[PDB]
């Protein structure tokens, strides 16, 4: 039961079933993203979340997702089709699960994915915007003791350049990390403008500092699905939000794609 | 046990008890306002919060408040006299549930009333100050699942000049929450007022949150019961809080009479 | 068990195994501070804080550190080596217990020490920073009921002014606690600075609404261990966190010596 454990345990499971001792790069996929699936290439494992060791919260009972297994290029890619954020209620070891044990199968390279509000002048919906940094306003760490880690460059600046190789239209952005789930109010996006945020949502952050703690380089692409409260007018909804992933699947898919294969 | 379960068993008793199938208004008071409900009318039905599924945090035995039904105009009011705020250590479903239940009971506007420093120039002790928009501070929501409520317009604009009507004097601002029971740093007074707050306080905000999840309109009323920490020196106390609003207390129970009379 | 009782049963032994009826000044040694207790005077008792009510939080066995009386001057001081901080995760009340403690013990000082990333332009590593205000940036509280408590003046301003008589070469600057143990992003750094901070760490906050709560006024001394993450590019670690606490171990216990003595 020690987080670390169970990582370990995950991957003799992964290694197991999928025949591969090694995943080099793994990929979660953020809200909206899940039609993103087919369009990254055909999974030659599929292991439903559940029956892997350290998944699932113990409690509330539901069906958790995926863990595929993916050649993409010269990598073998963890892919995570389902996942748990904080607004849940559960411990944050089960946000950043999928991130310990895709490490401890081997993965050197996290590309950890969300959908977001655009809080700067230049973004459109649709828009996909790498990480350049992140403001935690969770208030929480997924790190428990004395385990100090330091985030300069938690966002690879070279897994940039090479996303940017890939797609030179890729603008980047510092994301604030809220708690969720409730969406912002127009005065919450008026300070986080003020605190330098580009792109806004309930996720990352802790996925983030738990890869990095792990010694995984980060690669973070949000889906820009809404503009923020009040830039706009636009009411914000989840099934707009999901409208927007779905709409964006087939390019960001083929994105991540095309990047990983890069790596 | 589910909150909406309790909310609905919260409503059922007070239709039965008052009579009244419908309360189509409710009033939260805040710190300081209890002597204000002799000034909103005569209440016809006087409940103990006790008595009502869901008020009371399992632990910690203490003599909960009094939910009134009161005729204000052509409404039926629920006035909530004591409550439960974050910094007693109780789940957020408490601090909500009030809302929740008086939305069960019918409430389609919720009146969200608190006592809170004053940050901006123009305030004075004893003004009352419509809350035109908040900043969650707390890094919390009273919200659980993937349950995603959009927060433009929390504080209805139409309530605003609903209530800027019966007193012109009426100023609006940006009301901050914050978790307390500790009050806030000179330091921290000027962050605040660098991220756009105009009133500092240790409610509402979740309060506001729930009330817009279950689909009621708010409207929101800070107590300025002192200046912030460092504006002008005057030291703060939980006793000059409730002194301010008890010399406050017949000035705004009667507002808020002719506010909700004008809804 | 309330913290208040345990609070006073510590003091009982303190007063009973060090035969010392009042301590007036408390002193908690920040991280890498411990080699600076050498410097502060001999011990006339060492008491491991395992022997005394309410220092260790139930469960996670683990060695504890001790509490030393020593004379200082005209003064009997209770020295805190070992503490914890809430990136452990046990309830604020284990944070916060040596000052309630002390405080039960006679102490109407506590010298609240830390280590410190340094935000302004002029700091320099090693340098010892006086707490001038705060920001509590971690969402919480180590009160508990309606206990309410003004922080003007959290840090006396005349424990300043008799810290600078000591060493007219004390800056001094307001510190951010953030919850940890991740250090901070470039990016929250530069939102640290927007707030108005000048240092940032992972103590102390609480420590310090404690003190005021029981009525202590309090010194808070940082010291600067590394310039914050982005501002010059060196990289953070815990490793030459420690490393600058021991390099500056013997120039911060003759400063505490002098100043507390000076008390
Ligand atoms: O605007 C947003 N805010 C918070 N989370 C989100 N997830 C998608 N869009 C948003
Ligand atoms: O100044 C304040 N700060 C926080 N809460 C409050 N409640 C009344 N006044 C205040
Ligand atoms: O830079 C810092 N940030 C947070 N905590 C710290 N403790 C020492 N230095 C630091």
């Amino acid at each position: 039961p020690d987080p670390d454990e169970l990582a370990r345990r995950a991957a003799q499971v992964i290694a197991d079933r999928t025949g591969i001792g090694e995943h080099d790069v793994a990929v979660v996929l953020g809200s909206g993203w899940l039609p993103a699936v087919a369009a990254l290439g055909s999974p030659t494992t599929v292991l439903p979340q559940a029956e892997l060791p350290g998944f699932v919260p113990p409690t509330a009972a539901g069906h958790a997702g995926e863990l595929l297994s993916v050649p993409i290029g010269a990598h073998r890619v963890l892919v995570l089709a389902g996942r748990i954020h904080a607004y849940e209620g559960h411990d944050l070891r089960y946000v950043v699960h999928p991130v310990r044990a895709a490490r401890a199968a081997g993965a050197q390279i996290m590309v950890l994915t969300n959908a977001a509000g655009g809080l700067r002048a230049d973004l459109q919906v649709g828009q996909p915007v790498l990480i350049s940094d992140h403001l935690n306003l969770t208030a929480r760490s997924p790190l428990v003791g004395g385990e100090f880690v330091d985030l300069t460059d938690a966002y690879s600046p070279r897994l940039r350049e090479l996303a940017r190789q890939s797609d030179p239209q890729l603008a980047e952005g510092v994301y604030a990390g809220l708690p969720g789930p409730h969406y912002e109010t127009p005065a919450e996006i008026r300070m986080l403008q003020t605190l330098g945020a580009d792109l806004v949502g309930m996720s990352t952050v802790h996925e983030t500092i738990a890869a990095r703690a792990a010694g995984a380089e980060v690669l973070g692409v949000s889906l820009v699905t809404n503009l923020a409260a009040g830039i706009t007018g636009e009411p914000l909804s989840h099934a707009e939000v999901l409208a927007a992933g779905a709409a964006s699947a087939t390019r960001m898919g083929a994105l991540l794609a095309d990047v990983i294969a890069r790596f």
